[PDB]
């Protein structure tokens, strides 16, 4: 099973420069919590942006030049990086915007945060069709001390 995550500000943005501008504290927080002891597939520029390699988690790049870190495994393509996480119940691809739309037909769950936030950005997430996915779970939150913006949880499922 192939889950999608990702965290969304107003307009589907998820990204700014290779950056992540805001900070929410609960948010990676849930992150971590839905991606321990599971293998994540993201694309190169998202590895960049994290800078390190995600601890407790297989970590898989997508890039079609040879990779330069063996702290992590390196694939050319979609087909490799399902491969190479073996058979586990659930693989977490966690992005940018051009592996979220490779993996999203591919998907049977999605795990957004919904951020309400307004951000400039050049990054978007896919546009889904609604009627496709069913939700399960949703959970808000109003801003406090610590997450500046308030935010809902929600996980999809594939209808
Ligand atoms: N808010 C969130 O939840 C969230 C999550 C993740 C990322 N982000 C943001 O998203 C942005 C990065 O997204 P992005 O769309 O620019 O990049 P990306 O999807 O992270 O990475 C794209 C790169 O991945 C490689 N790639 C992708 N598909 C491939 C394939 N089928 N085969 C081989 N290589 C493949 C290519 O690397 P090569 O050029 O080396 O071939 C491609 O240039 C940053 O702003 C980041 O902060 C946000
Ligand atoms: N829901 C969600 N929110 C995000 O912010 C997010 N970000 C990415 C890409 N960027 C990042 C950047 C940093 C870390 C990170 O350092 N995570 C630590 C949390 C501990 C901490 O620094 O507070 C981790 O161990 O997972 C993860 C993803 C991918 N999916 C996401 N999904
Ligand atoms: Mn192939
Ligand atoms: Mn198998
Ligand atoms: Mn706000």
């Amino acid at each position: 099973m192939i889950s999608l995550i990702a965290a969304l500000a107003v307009d589907r943005v998820i990204g700014m420069e290779n950056a992540m501008p805001w900070n929410l504290p609960a948010d990676l927080a849930w992150f971590k919590r839905n991606t321990l002891n599971k293998p994540v597939i993201m694309g190169r520029h998202t590895w960049e942006s994290i800078g390190r390699p995600l601890p407790g988690r297989k970590n898989i790049i997508l890039s079609s030049q040879p990779g330069t870190d063996d702290r992590v495994t390196w694939v050319k393509s979609v087909d490799e990086a399902i491969a190479a996480c073996g058979d586990v119940p659930e693989i977490m691809v966690i992005g940018g915007g051009r592996v979220y739309e490779q993996f999203l037909p591919k998907a049977q769950k999605l795990y957004l945060t919904h951020i309400d936030a307004e951000v400039e950005g050049d990054t978007h997430f896919p546009d889904y069709e609604p009627d496709d996915w069913e939700s399960v779970f949703s959970e808000f939150h109003d801003a406090d001390a610590q997450n500046s913006h308030s935010y809902c949880f929600e996980i999809l499922e594939r209808r």
